[PDB]
């Protein structure tokens, strides 16, 4: 049958399919290309995606999300002890140092494994390309981080495997966008790809060598928190402040259905910024019935988030100083990720680059799906 790119993100997912001999990237039922990597359980449901992440304010301890921050990981690990304080939901040890996500679901304390909630996603991402193709699919490539470890490549490779998808391979994220812009194909000799990838909660940097179709990681830097997230966080924290300061220091962040509204409103403004200048919020009866709404000029945003895209180009130095490699050697740079629409992170990396346009004509939050899938139909035959 027909093969599948996935790019199973932290914060959003991505499926790439086959139509008339090119790639296609398959829309969700609310013509988003990206789902985000949330579940929910409730007395009577599961819910995925969007479904999930807006009702998280209403069931927080059953709204699952950040399971590839868990997956093929050991339950001790700094690192997960570090980011279970930030979740709402239960993680617990289990048998061989396995961490299990405890969760109520119809009436009933049940457990799941980081790969049982990665595979719902998967499962997801199956249904709508199953619809969008009028096909049984099965067929996949699943993409991971270049630094993802054999533990956390066979737990993803699970996750396909339970959601009844074949794993024909688990591929890199950074050479998945490589393929997706046929840098395997484009002059004679070495090529040096950096790419450059900003999502919702990672920042990843990578530098790639490519001769004769055969793809090298070279050096991978980066920070698992920083991404999209933490901008909206920068966006809803001046919010918070302008509401306290407009009205003698009331804290709208004590009612989570109000603070959700202000969050959902700065992520929409923030995007809105990417291609005006202005973003308005304007929230009626927000917190006890007192109405809101802030001008924000994409300057305010930049200026708020100005040591975050300024710490983006560090490990661009961090991978060219670790392969031993100038800036000028670069023949492609890759821009990657949702976040990478913002004009400050375009200008910021491009006069690093000394004004070199990157490869920027696939959707950035779309090419390691789309490259996923390229790499699907060479293994599918
Ligand atoms: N037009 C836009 N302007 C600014 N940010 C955007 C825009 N569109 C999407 N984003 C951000 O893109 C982020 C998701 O990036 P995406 O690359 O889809 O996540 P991902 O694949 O799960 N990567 P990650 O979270 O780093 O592991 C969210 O934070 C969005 O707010």
């Amino acid at each position: 049958g027909p093969a599948i790119g996935i790019d199973l993100g932290t914060t959003y997912s991505c499926v790439g399919v086959w139509r008339n001999d090119t790639v296609d990237i398959v829309p969700n039922d609310q013509g988003n290309r990206t789902t985000p990597s949330y579940v929910a359980f409730t007395e009577t449901e599961r819910l995925i995606g969007d479904a999930a992440k807006n009702q998280v304010a209403r069931n927080p301890e059953n709204t699952v999300f950040d399971a590839k921050r868990l997956i093929g990981r050991k339950f001790d690990d700094q690192a997960v002890q570090s980011d279970m304080t930030h979740w709402p939901f239960k993680v617990v040890r289990g048998p061989k140092d396995k961490p299990i996500i405890s969760v109520n679901y119809l009436g009933e304390k049940k457990e799941f494994h980081a790969e049982e909630i990665s595979a719902m996603v998967l499962q997801k991402m199956k249904e709508i390309s199953e619809a969008y193709l009028g096909r049984q699919i099965k067929n996949a490539v699943v993409t991971v981080p270049a630094y993802f470890n054999d533990s956390q490549r066979q737990a993803t490779k699970d996750a396909g495997a339970i959601a009844g998808l074949n794993v024909m391979r688990i591929i890199n994220e950074p050479t998945a966008a490589a393929i997706a812009y046929g840098l395997d194909k484009k002059g004679t000799g070495e090529r040096n790809v950096l790419i450059f990838d900003l999502g919702g909660g990672t920042f990843d940097v990578s530098l790639l060598t490519i001769e004769d179709g055969i793809f090298e990681v070279k050096a991978t830097a980066g920070d698992t928190h920083l991404g999209g997230e933490d901008f909206d966080n920068r966006l809803v924290e001046f919010c918070v402040q302008d509401f306290k300061r407009k009205n003698r220091g009331m804290d709208l962040t004590t009612n989570a259905r109000a603070l959700r509204r202000l969050r959902t409103q700065c992520e929409r403004a923030k995007r809105t910024l990417s291609s005006s200048t202005q973003a308005t919020i304007e929230l009626d009866s927000l917190y006890e019935g007192i109405d809101y709404s802030v001008a924000i000029s994409r300057a305010r945003f930049e200026e708020l988030c100005a040591d975050y895209f300024r710490a983006t180009l560090a490990p661009v130095e961090k991978v060219l100083k670790d392969a031993g490699m100038d800036k000028r050697s670069v023949h492609d740079v890759v821009l990657v990720g949702g976040s990478t629409r913002i004009p400050k992170v375009q200008a910021l990396i491009q006069e690093f680059f000394n004004g070199k346009e990157p490869c920027k004509a696939i959707n950035p939050d779309e090419a390691v799906a789309y490259g996923a899938a390229v790499q699907a139909a060479i293994l599918n035959g």
